[PDB]
Formats: structure tokens, sequence, C-alpha cells
């Protein structure tokens, strides 16, 4: 109820205005005893995780995981926090974040602002949650390309004893994916040792991907027995938005226009990986029905974002009911 009141004075203001006032809002009514919201119990196991109910939280929205215990009250089966990366970094210029209203669309150029791995984990010490929670990591933007990989290994470090999955973003070049994983899987086995305990692996990759992009992928995912697969982040693609204000600005789609794209690169990966890796389904779900389509398409989670802004904390609730 609370957002669903305040959203039309909310969306008089400039969207990342609205977006940080709203989180900052939802932090103090959790304090106060409020914004609890019950969701039914749909027990998943996937990864080798006990997840309790199969909707999750997408990347980006608690980028710093400053957020947890009050997104947690929300309902959600999961909670993904990230992208973090080694040290904080601004991100783009502002203006940054555009809303579309008639499309129930975002576009972000965010440029991965966040204020570094070590501050996002005193975050979740400092957080009461104990569910799971996944750490999305990835590569300051002043690194150098060839000290890339290095900038995800000191994050999958950093966060390997406080997560309960890892979530890394590759891009559509295959070379430089190949050697990255490598690097990346084999840490990882090591860290499973000395900490005494295996923290799947999850990539997540973009919509905008050729036939042969999917299949490429598909093949490392299985090479190098990545634990998950994410489909999808947001796209490039105008399409649903080209006559619309801000329809032609710079960075990612996501909300209503980008559930098809989504939708159909998590169906071909599902054709492609024949069950032998889960796929989290993410992309423009605004209703319950949307997330059941993930399912039937062949994901075993699903997460949201752009349908919170749209249709608000309920969309958890729906999900949940809505999935077989
Ligand atoms: C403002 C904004 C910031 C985002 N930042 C991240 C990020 O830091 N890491 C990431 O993996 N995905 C990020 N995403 C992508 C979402 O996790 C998700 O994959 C995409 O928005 C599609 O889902 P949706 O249409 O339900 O929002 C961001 C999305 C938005 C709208
Ligand atoms: C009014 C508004 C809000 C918003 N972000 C947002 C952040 C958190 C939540 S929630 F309520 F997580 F529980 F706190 F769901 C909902 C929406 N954005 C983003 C771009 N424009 C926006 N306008
Ligand atoms: O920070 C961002 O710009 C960002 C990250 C990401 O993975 N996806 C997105 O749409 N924006």
């Amino acid at each position: 109820m609370l957002y669903s009141l305040a959203r039309p004075m909310l969306f008089s203001l400039a969207p990342e205005r609205a977006h940080e006032l709203t989180l900052s809002m939802l932090d103090k009514a959790h304090k106060l005893g409020m914004m609890r919201q019950t969701v039914e119990a749909k027990p998943t196991t996937c990864m080798g995780i006990e997840f309790p109910n199969p909707v999750g939280l997408a990347a980006g929205l608690d980028k710093n995981g400053a957020h947890i215990d009050a997104l947690a009250g929300l309902g959600f089966g999961f909670i993904e926090i990230g992208t973090i990366t080694p040290r904080p970094q601004s991100g783009n210029p502002k203006p940054r974040l555009f809303r579309i209203p008639e499309a129930k669309a975002i576009i972000n150029r965010m440029g991965f602002n966040n204020d570094g791995v070590d501050k996002l984990i005193e975050n979740v010490k400092a957080s009461k949650f104990r569910g799971i929670l996944g750490i999305n990591i990835g590569k300051n933007a002043d690194t150098p390309v060839e000290k890339a990989v290095d900038d995800y290994l000191i994050c999958l470090e950093k966060v390997y004893n406080y997560a309960s999955y890892i979530t890394v973003n590759i891009s559509s070049s295959g070379d430089a994916l190949t050697e990255l994983l490598q690097t990346l899987k084999a840490r990882q086995l090591e860290l499973a040792e000395q900490y005494n305990h295996y923290v799947p692996l999850v990539l997540k990759v973009a919509p905008d991907l050729t036939a042969e992009d999917v299949e490429f992928i598909s093949a490392q995912l299985l090479d190098f027995k990545i634990d998950g697969l994410i489909v999808t982040n947001t796209t490039l693609s105008r399409e649903g938005v080209e006559n619309l204000p801000y329809g032609n600005e710079s960075g990612g789609l996501s909300g209503a226009p980008v559930f098809e794209k989504s939708t159909e690169c998590l169906r071909l990966f599902a054709q492609t990986l024949k069950g032998q890796i889960p796929l989290i389904g993410v992309g423009g779900i605004l209703s319950g029905e949307q997330a059941a389509a993930k399912q039937q398409a062949g994901a075993t989670l699903v997460q949201i974002y752009s349908g919170l802004i749209y249709t608000g904390p309920t969309l958890v609730k729906q999900c949940v009911e809505a999935m077989t």
C-alpha cells in the first residue's frame, strides 16, 4: 500500500532522486515495523540451495547491500546485491536513469556506481538477514583491460564467505570469456577448500545475442561447470519506446519492452542446455503471469526489478502465487 499511495508524488520527481528517496523511506518504514509482506511458501531447490520461494530481487537495486533487511521484509525468496567492484566509483554523469511510464519501461546508464566491496561486506555483516544472498561482482572502470580478471578475483575472494551464490555478468571476445571463466572457476574451487563450503557461481547475460552467441556461451557454461545462468540483463534495443520521451537515451532498457526478448533468450538457452544448468528468468516481469511465463519457458527461479517501480512491492507476492 505505502508505495502505491506515494507513487504519484514520487513520479513527479526526477527518476534517480525518486529511486533513492523510495529506498530511504523503505529503510525507515522497515525500522518502524512497517512494510512487512507475507508471501506464500514455494520451496524450490536449485544449485544445492533451498530457496523458500523462487522469486528473487535482481541485481542493481541494492548495489551496496545497504537495504537488505528492508528488502527482505518484502518476502523475496532470495536477494541479489551488487554489482559491486573492488573500489568505490561514481558511475556515469547524471542524468542517467529515465522512466518511460507509458511503456512501463526504464532506461539506465548508471555506470556501476557503488561503494566498493569492503563497504558492501561491512553492510552485509551489519544486516540481520540470514537468507539467500547473491552477490554480483564486477570490475572497476579505471582498471586496465589486461588486469580486469584480477578485479573479479579480488571481489570473489572478499565476498566468498558471505555469499550464498555469486553472479558474474558477461559481455557478448570469446577468448576473453573463456580466460575469465577458467581463472574464476579455478579460484572458486580453491576458496571452497579453504572455507570448507561450496558457493555456486552464476553467469548473467544480456538478451542481445545471436544464435552463435547462445551456442558458444552454452558450451562455456557446460565446459566450466557453471552452476546457473541468469537470462537476462537489459537490452540495447529501443523497440517499444521509440515514440515516447527518453526513448532515445543511451543505456539499457528494462521493464515491459524487454519481456519478449529476454523470455525468448531464456527459451533458446533452455533448448540448448537441456536441463543441465538451472536458469533464472529476468526481464520485464510486471505481473505474476509473466513470472509463470518464465517458468514455462524453462526457468527454475526468477528475479524482478523494474516491475517494483510500476507495480510496486506487492509484485513479490503476486509472482510467488502465480508460479506453479
Ligand atoms: C537502474 C538499474 C540498474 C541496474 N544495475 C544492475 C547491476 O548493477 N547489475 C546487474 O547485473 N544488473 C543490473 N540491472 C539489470 C537488472 O538486474 C535486470 O537484469 C534488468 O533490469 C531486467 O529486469 P527487469 O526488466 O525486471 O528490470 C539494473 C537495472 C536497472 C533498471
Ligand atoms: C517512484 C520511483 C521509484 C523508483 N525505484 C524504486 C526503488 C525501490 C522500490 S521498493 F518500493 F524496492 F520496495 F522500495 F520496491 C520501488 C521503486 N524509481 C526508479 C526509477 N524511477 C523511479 N521512481
Ligand atoms: O550500473 C549499470 O549501469 C548497469 C549494470 C548492469 O549490469 N545492467 C544495467 O542495465 N545497468
